[PDB]
Formats: structure tokens, C-alpha cells, sequence
């Protein structure tokens, strides 16, 4: 279980439990990525920012 983050090849293996990952894009703009990392589940997404969480590698 591993996940790449914003744009370059930058990937890493996420630890047990945190087998999920994400990439928070800004809803202000269509979906401008700004944050990303290995998680468990998507934190409280805001009205102006969409947290794009998922379970598969590469997905964020």
C-alpha cells in the first residue's frame, strides 16, 4: 500500500491502519491540489475545499 502525493514521482509506503491516502483540492478553484498524505479517512472537508481521499495506491 503506497501513494504518490502532489506532482513529481514522490511516493511512499503508508503504514498499517493508514492504508488510505488523500489529496485535498480546492473547491474555490475547480480542484486545485494543495495538500496530500497517508491517512485512514478523509478529515472534515470544508465547503470551499474538497478532500479527495481513497484507498488505492496512486489514487492521490
Amino acid at each position: 500500500l503506497k501513494c504518490n502525493q502532489l506532482i513529481p514521482p514522490f511516493w511512499k509506503t503508508c503504514p498499517k491502519g493508514k492504508n488510505l491516502c488523500y489529496k485535498m483540492t480546492m473547491r474555490a478553484a475547480p480542484m486545485v491540489p494543495v495538500k496530500r498524505g497517508c491517512i485512514d479517512v478523509c478529515p472534515k472537508s470544508s465547503l470551499l475545499i474538497k478532500y479527495m481521499c481513497c484507498n488505492t495506491d496512486k489514487c492521490n
